[PDB]
């Protein structure tokens, strides 16, 4: 029986509890949860919506970013479809709206309503800019839902619009948030177009965006004020074309995601994505892995972040079909030991059932957790309600776990936490 | 065994089916469902929300009226509370808003937000009129949520408001719906105050109301454009004071509602309510009753409508505690026979589980049905969702039942329907 | 199929509802529920606890009487046992206590406690009278629990008792309730012994009894102030001896109770009980029966009350084993028609599941209902709680049913009620 | 309560049993079940598969016909789709195959396999005829699956086919079943093409069809040897175009099927279908109806068969939503009384749960039953197994019911059956 006695033992979240430490924390608000998703992407909260076709599409990715997390768009769809979700997420908010929706003065109120309910943004857009033609885009005026509420379906846009000479316009393509705020206050307006030397429409700044930029300072934003979003790719020859079109559609990170990340296909994919200027301009996250040697390999291939989890859940296809997997706490412990020394953030992916588990994942070295089941069947997933409050409570649980380790930040949580193992 | 053989048999909804008749109906939209609630109150759809503390308070009464039905506010609360719900329902929409919410120019943006979220209307109000003082109410300007979105909590209302000289005002206290519509179109504004000879604020007309008055032509409205609502009273000495305060708060009908309406207390209450000018200005509905002689008595007492149903449900307190009741179809058949001859509408109250039952209730002579259980636990009741779509489907079922009797109107449904009795 | 078509149909309680009548009742308290149990026994409420070994022994019989009803002691026990329960019920309260518990001055505090917890009364007795000897019973003093609370188990009763010269005594063997009340008020005492010309103890009047006689004016009392109780006998040769010992133990009525009362054994038993002076001094109730001819026979045999019900419940031994029975409403209708004309009260026995059923039983002509299941498993039955509140709610239901028939009394309920028959 | 007492009572199948009659039947096989579907369509067994999108498409319609019944193709699909199912059913078997599948000699074995698995027939076709070109169709040879079993995907059809000079051919376009049988026996062949004066392919006769025509003499066949099938239409303007395309695709009857057949829309549709030569060449069946007057109306409109059943099932949309319907036994009794006198067959549609119910339907006057639920979830419906054995047992039950009425035929079953009504 010696061969059996020498098999090591792996621990999942349910095997351990965080041991209560000395805590100097004197206020719940002193606990900071900002963290890294990959070498070059910070997040206010360490929550990632899983790239599952039951969890993360446009609406989920928008909500996560607004909470200060991020979502990874899944790849079980056509390249065109996956880029379309991406474009919509990027369209959700901005500072300078590139290519704002326009309409022509001799179109009807019916066509205006259709323009305002554009499918390029969930919920449509708040106004249409009336310009002379699609070629030149000389700004003549503006039309909102308010301008249509008493019109007959056939009335001209020109009859109804606010003319440009009664609008507040700017030619400052570098206008600051304080500047356009002042413009909106002085002019009592809610839309400021940016036009060029000859009155041609270049951008739109909306009061709706200015308000978001002043309030939810937690949102995950790219440099243009748009919501952060990531997207997954496979490793097949065609996934490279998918990656390129995703980066061009606006992806902020790429996630190489196959069930068995400690494979030559996965490493070579990482090398490929990093070695092409069309894709090396965003961080490359790779997985899934469960061992230190795997973590070594992917890091050495160039990965900017690792996704941890092979057969993490107690009943999952990987365990029942192939018989493979690693209990997730051991896997997070083994992988982050290697990755910490290399400065590579780790996503703990799978097997998390409660906010208490998130605290253990971080305590065991992860920088973010990825959530599938806990977020499926929320409103924004493709019954549980809206995902925002679930996420906020999860972060609340984590903060509470952090205080039990006496940690005021994610690094401290990783350095300070001590586990104790249960049985029955 | 002869004494048992001579007991008559009563039928409930589940004993019968509507027999399919010859139908000339060539379109679902040819079926008209307008009906009478009482001698002087018409309704577009024959649905009444029951005066139960689990069903009908402000939100339910508002929704029913908007669907074209009505709700009866229950009396299991203080007179002040019941009038407060009434006032709020009346505040939900109007044509001329009497006593519109005001604010003073040296108040703060924080006080403006509080004014805009007034508890006198569910959802607050859409604007505040800035006037010189509460005494004189000289109109200086207007302030909306839009005007506050970039203000600091301590900024003056005067700094933020649209001044009156930039507003559209009217002195026409008799302005028509077409008139103020034109004012709103020409001026691109969404609020038109009505002021007096010296600029004192008298009324407010809002674009929000004008739009409702043009669209949902089905709503149950009093002469001022407000939503129709009724309220219940008991028969005790104090219920007369309740009735008077309810009429003065705006009730459109009073419902005398006790479990045993064929009683001297109930008749005398009806005589009392009709014999006092403070209450005889609205229709008096009375119940509950289940026999022809009872219907006779209440009509003779002066009732403008009868509410039918004593022990209507298969398992209800009345049957289990007292052992009394009448199967509801027989009760509707007996009572409406008497009432039809007298021109007195009948509410079939209780025992309705499906839209099919509503069709039988009407088929058996009722002019309206009252719904408790089917409407409890909707959003607007104090999980099923919003009540609007449930009501719309119920009316859909009724229209379908009407077509099976080949009826294009409620009268025809009552005159044409024939029943067949089931068993096992 | 003609032979089947001619079988008559019988109705149980669940086939009918009381039809709501015109009610002049202007207050719940105007409804009087007093009724007759037998020709010579009135009751404040028409509730009888069934003579079942799971329902009615001493504690149940006491509670029913205190509520204003009565219990029938069951006969499934030895004559000695059944008389013992009877004696205890009679011992529960009185005006003049015959043979009050005594003790001798040289007995110990331990023996006093044992005397005070006499098993002849549930709860023991409130005091012991200290007399000179069992033969003469010359009153020397009184001892209560209060007098023992600081005594050692071996202290003499004489050391602890209140001596007679400090007591309030009376020689008035005909003392009235107002008289002894005055004695108790002037003397601040709670026990007044009645002694004879030579100081020999004859009776005891206790403040506890005086208080009951002033408060619960609803209790069912015999002429001596004791609780009313009845007892059941069979029809075998030995049941005559049981009847005689029961009457002598204090029974106020005898109930001849066999499953098939329309039998020669039952009639002859009634003739026997009525024809013997040892038993003809209390009313003779007989049953069980379900037909008019049976009611005729027993009345003609001399019965002072009939107990109605043969196979009354839907699942009972009589129906499943023998296949016999009558639906209980028909049985009550048939039997009381005969009995009303003869002035013989009827107990509706069995098949009652709710207070609504009690109202139907009375409505169908019964003068009392007998309850088994509804009272079993109450505290006073040999989990539901105490029987008092269950009984009070049952009477409440009946009063409510009475108001639906517009009846202010039991006779009116019987004369006025009208039924309607249900189906599905 | 008089108005309730006068409502008539309707019976469903579960209210009655067939009364056993004197039976002279001396063998199960003496019971003949042939019947009429409509004035001009006979069936060997009275079973019709309901025109429900869960029951009857191509496979169901084929199986029913082979059992000797018929299926009605449902209309919840596009005209093109409904005709496509029709064409396939007609393609299932034939005597002379019109337009048999061909192939050209220089096509490949791969293209032959694709031809043999044509989607125009469930299961494909048994051979391809090799002809010179699509224009002329000069027969050069024949190719079957057997001819391909050792070929490489690129081998020429010409290399593999049996050449025409080794085939058995006929020029007899009127060849009888005995004639072509003899040809197949003498020539040991399984396919006999019919060619014209110049060797052009006109028809194909297959051994597979000859065998079916000799064995299952019960099948429902049109004059060409194809399986009988019917199709449903609505009453909207476009259903006339659907009817015309269905007749042209080969429909043997049309079924006008709306929930409320006693309507002007339905009558006018019947008049329309009968008054157009494009549709008056097949029988017009109409429904659904439940009254004698309705039966009168449709017959008078010209209907060749009535479909009986409005709200036939205990829990169906019609009863729960509209509250309408007729217990199905009464409805069959009322309608067939009228229709018998006019020679118009009746389909009892709905509410049948067991083969015993089928016997009652026939006993009550129906000529056929329509089955939905009992046939859904069989293999041939779009788990219960194959529909053939279920149908055969149903017919077995009916034959047994027929023997209990002592009937040797459907007419006798209708004339002889007597019902008895149950209760609990
Ligand atoms: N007006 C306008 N808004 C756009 C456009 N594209 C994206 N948006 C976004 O849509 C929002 C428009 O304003 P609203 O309609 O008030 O949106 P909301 O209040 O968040 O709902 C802003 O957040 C814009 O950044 C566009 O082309 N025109
Ligand atoms: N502005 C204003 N509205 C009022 C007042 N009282 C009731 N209302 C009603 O509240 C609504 C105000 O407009 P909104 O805030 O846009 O309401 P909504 O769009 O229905 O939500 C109108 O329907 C008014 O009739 C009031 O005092 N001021
Ligand atoms: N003291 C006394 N009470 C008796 C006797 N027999 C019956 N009782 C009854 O028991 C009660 C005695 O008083 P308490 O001990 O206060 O009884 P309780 O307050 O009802 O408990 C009275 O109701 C008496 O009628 C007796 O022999 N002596
Ligand atoms: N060979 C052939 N058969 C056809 C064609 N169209 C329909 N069929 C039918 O398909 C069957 C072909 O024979 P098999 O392939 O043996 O069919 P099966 O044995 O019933 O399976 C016959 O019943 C034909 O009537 C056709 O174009 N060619």
């Amino acid at each position: 029986f010696n061969e059996s006695a020498s098999i090591p033992t792996g621990l999942t979240y349910d095997d351990v509890l965080i041991i209560p430490q000395h805590s100097r924390v004197t206020s719940r608000k002193e606990v900071n949860t900002t963290t890294r998703l990959s070498r070059n992407v910070k997040l206010s909260i360490p929550i990632v919506a899983s790239n599952m076709d039951t969890v993360c599409e446009q609406r989920m990715a928008v909500a996560m970013a607004r909470e200060g997390g991020i979502g990874i768009l899944h790849r079980f769809c056509s390249i065109e479809e996956q880029c379309a979700m991406l474009r919509e997420v990027k369209r959700a908010q901005s500072f300078l709206i590139e290519s704002p929706r326009i309409i022509l003065p001799h179109e009807t109120a019916r066509e205006a309503w259709e323009g305002l309910n554009w499918k390029g943004r969930v919920g449509g857009v708040g106004c249409l800019l009336v310009v002379n033609c699609k070629n030149e885009r000389k700004l003549l005026g503006i039309i909102t839902r308010h301008d249509l509420k008493l019109a007959d379906e056939s009335t001209t846009v020109e009859s109804l619009m606010t003319p440009v000479d009664k609008m507040v316009v700017s030619t400052n393509t570098s206008i600051s948030l304080e500047e356009v705020t002042h413009l909106m206050r002085k002019g009592r307006t809610a839309n400021v177009p940016i036009v060029g030397q000859n009155g041609q429409l270049l951008y739109l700044v909306t009061l709706s965006d200015v308000v978001k930029l002043r309030k939810n300072k937690q949102a995950s934003l790219d440099s243009r004020g748009r919501l952060l979003v990531g997207a997954a790719v496979g490793v097949k020859k065609d996934d490279m074309n998918r990656a390129i079109r995703l980066v061009e559609a606006g992806a902020d990170v790429l996630v190489v995601d196959i069930a068995h990340g400690h494979s030559d296909l996965c490493i070579n994919m990482v090398k490929r994505l990093k070695g092409d200027p069309r894709t090396a301009s965003v961080d490359i996250i790779a997985g899934n892995i469960a061992s230190a040697e795997a973590a070594e390999a992917l890091i050495d291939a160039g990965a900017d972040g690792l996704k941890i989890g092979v057969g993490p859940g107690s009943i999952c296809i990987t365990r029942l079909v192939a018989g493979a997997g690693v209990p997730q706490l051991s896997a997070v412990l083994a992988c982050t030991r290697v990755a910490r020394r290399r400065g590579v953030p780790c996503i703990a992916d799978g097997g998390l059932r409660t906010s208490g588990d998130i605290s253990k994942a971080i305590g065991a070295g992860a920088d973010t957790v990825m959530l599938g089941n806990m977020l499926a069947g929320t409103d924004e997933a493709p019954c549980k309600g809206p995902v925002g409050p679930i996420v906020r409570q999860l972060v609340g649980g984590l903060r509470s776990g952090m205080s039990y380790s006496g940690a005021k930040s994610i690094e401290e949580m990783q350095r300070r936490t001590r586990f104790v193992r249960m049985t029955g």
